């Protein structure tokens, strides 16, 4: 899987894009790896924050479905027009699939401007797709169309520019160190998982554990932040403000309202505690735990002309639609999508920053019990 390796590009803050071409002759694009939604959708217009776009007139491959998309955010949205056409990815397995493909053509907070990315590659599955499950996605279409293997893996590093790999099709063992531990995907929609304990630093919260899964638990290559129920972000922010307490901070940064600023050299990482989520194992009772650093959830905020220090975001935040591991928990392991299997697969990161002090980990097995009870219906 050599041709695979490093085929991921971004910015800090605005996710992990892939080369793709779509159509005859092949348009390149770079597209957003989204695990967290089931939609390919592309720009397909000129509009003013995007290098280029796709263009149908051009494309003899090019189908209309006859059939618009509408996606709503909370202050924003995608819409688009519906077909299919040829789809490949240079830095990827050598075939050529027929995709779904969202041409967009009108759009709100979508596209950012100063970015270098065109669309959206959905990974998940079928049932969150739009405008019904029966819009077969990308993934799905290329498993069914070729004979790549049903599981892809992401190992994303980012060190202002980040880099990663999307392995499909395989995982390729140069991108972790020591063993995959595995999850159950508890449900295909998003990559549910089930949360089964947390401690910071060791440290347990000791919340009915089905807190931490209500009512989704999921992992998003998309989400910048690791996002929890209102109730555990609650506990979870009040342990970490305690062995914090060497210094101060206002209440405003713990809510990702202000950004806290030190001087070049003087982050101070290891007043910070460890944040461990025990993940659900593949074996009755039997749990694995993967281990988390500040330097995940204390993300560096990009350019300053207001400032000239080493700036961050709190990336920890709150949700009314479950838990979301984002690029803060990602950057630490690579995982592996293994949809053939119904599992997700946990190692450490090859390009993980550490140094001699703390290292993220992936350990087990434990014991734990009832993690059945875990999970909301």
């Amino acid at each position: 899987f050599v041709e695979m390796v490093d085929n991921l590009r971004g910015k800090s803050g605005q996710g992990y894009y892939v080369e793709m071409t779509v159509g005859s002759p092949p348009q390149t694009l770079n597209i957003l790896v989204d695990t967290g939604s089931s939609n390919f959708a592309v720009g397909a217009a000129p509009h003013p924050f995007l290098h280029r776009y796709y263009q149908r007139q051009l494309s003899s491959t090019y189908r209309d479905l006859r059939k618009g998309v509408y996606v709503p955010y909370t202050q924003g949205k995608w819409e688009g027009e519906l077909g299919t056409d040829l789809v490949s990815i240079p830095h990827g397995p050598n075939v050529t699939v027929r995709a779904n493909i969202a041409a967009i053509t009108e759009s709100d907070k979508f596209f950012i401007n100063g970015s270098n990315w065109e669309g959206i590659l959905g990974l998940a599955y079928a049932e969150i797709a739009r405008p019904d499950d029966s819009l077969e996605p990308f993934f799905d279409s290329l498993v069914k169309q070729t004979h790549v293997p049903n599981l892809f893996s992401l190992q994303l590093c980012g060190a202002a520019s980040v880099g990663g790999s999307m392995i499909i099709g395989g995982i390729d063992h140069s991108l972790y160190t020591g063993s995959l531990w595995y999850t159950p995907i508890r449900r295909e929609w998003y990559y549910e998982v089930i949360i089964v304990r947390v401690e910071i630093n060791g440290q347990d919260l000791k919340m009915d554990c089905k807190e931490y899964n209500y009512d989704k638990s999921i992992v998003d290559s998309g989400t910048t932040n690791l996002r929890l129920p209102k109730k555990v972000f609650e506990a979870a922010v009040k342990s970490i403000k305690a062995a914090s307490s060497t210094e101060k901070f206002p209440d405003g940064f713990w809510l990702g309202e202000q950004l806290v600023c030190w001087q070049a050299g003087t982050t101070p990482w290891n007043i910070f505690p460890v944040i461990s989520l025990y993940l659900m194992g593949e074996v009755t009772n039997q749990s694995f735990r993967i281990t988390i650093l500040p330097q995940q959830y204390l993300r560096p905020v990009e350019d300053v002309a207001t400032s000239q220090d080493d700036c961050y975001k709190f990336a920890i935040s709150q949700s009314s639609t479950g838990t979301v591991m984002g690029a803060v928990i990602m950057e630490g392991f690579y995982v592996v999508f293994d949809r053939a299997r119904k599992r997700i697969g946990f190692a450490v990161s090859a390009c993980h920053v550490h140094d001699e002090f703390r290292t993220a980990a992936v350990e087990g097995p434990f014991v734990t019990l009832d993690m059945e009870d875990c999970g909301y219906n």
